């Protein structure tokens, strides 16, 4: 019986069936009061809220699940016929990412990656049907952002205006990526300081928008 296991235990009972808000609020109100998880919480992702709506995004890129709070949180805001792809290295988290998306409805939009973000952003355009992404949220491990944002850029998965969302600049931190993007010419950053998921630490999102 792991943690990521009475998460989904809380969902399965407490949360509402094709309902991804409610389902949301359960996953908050349990790490909330019971035990913390790495989730992006309520208060970050009020603002991805805000940043998805305005950009509105036909394909996205998520990288890190866990156990599908951010999934859900994306998801639940696309447009009809939108996809969103989440790699996800650990297979125990993975399947626990498809049970909380089916109990949310939202099977049908969100499709999960089961492997490193390394070996997969290679494979992401032909063996999943990808021209370019409208946004990528970086939440994996914090080494991989940089990484990762330049073997994204490499495999030609960035198109000018490309959104990406960074999570956990501030706290554990990002500090080569925070550094390479606000410094390149090829990202215009934008910073919005938010609060650790179920704590009064500083932390905050970071937006950066490929340029070419
Ligand atoms: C911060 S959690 C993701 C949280 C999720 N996005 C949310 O906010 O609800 C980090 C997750 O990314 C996964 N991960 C770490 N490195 C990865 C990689 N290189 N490729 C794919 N997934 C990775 C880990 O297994 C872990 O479950
Ligand atoms: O422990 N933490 O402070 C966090 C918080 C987070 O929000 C994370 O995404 C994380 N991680 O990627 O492993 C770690
Ligand atoms: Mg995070």
């Amino acid at each position: 019986d792991t943690k990521e296991q009475r998460i989904l235990n809380h969902v399965l009972q407490h949360a509402e069936p094709g309902n991804a808000q409610s389902v949301l609020e359960a996953i908050d109100t349990y790490c909330e009061q019971k035990e913390w998880a790495m989730n992006v919480g309520d208060k970050k992702g009020k603002i991805v809220d805000a940043v998805i709506q305005e950009h509105q995004p036909s394909v996205l890129l998520e990288l890190g699940a866990y156990c599908g709070y951010s999934a859900v949180r994306m998801a639940r805001l696309l447009s009809p016929g939108a996809r969103l792809i989440t790699i996800e290295i650990n297979p125990d988290c993975a399947a626990i990412t498809q049970r909380m998306v089916d109990f949310a409805g939202v099977k049908d939009k969100v499709t999960l990656v089961v492997g490193a973000s390394q070996d997969i952003i290679p494979q992401l355009k032909k063996k999943y049907d990808v021209d370019t992404l409208d946004m990528v949220f970086l939440d994996h491990w914090k080494d991989r952002y940089l990484p990762d944002t330049l073997l994204l850029e490499e495999c030609g998965l960035l198109r000018k205006g490309t959104v990406l969302l960074a999570d956990n600049v501030i706290c554990p931190g990002a500090p080569d990526f925070l550094a390479h993007v606000r410094g390149s010419s090829c990202f215009e950053c934008t910073h919005y300081q938010s609060f650790l998921e179920y704590r009064e630490v500083v932390d905050g999102l970071e937006k950066a928008i490929y340029k070419g």
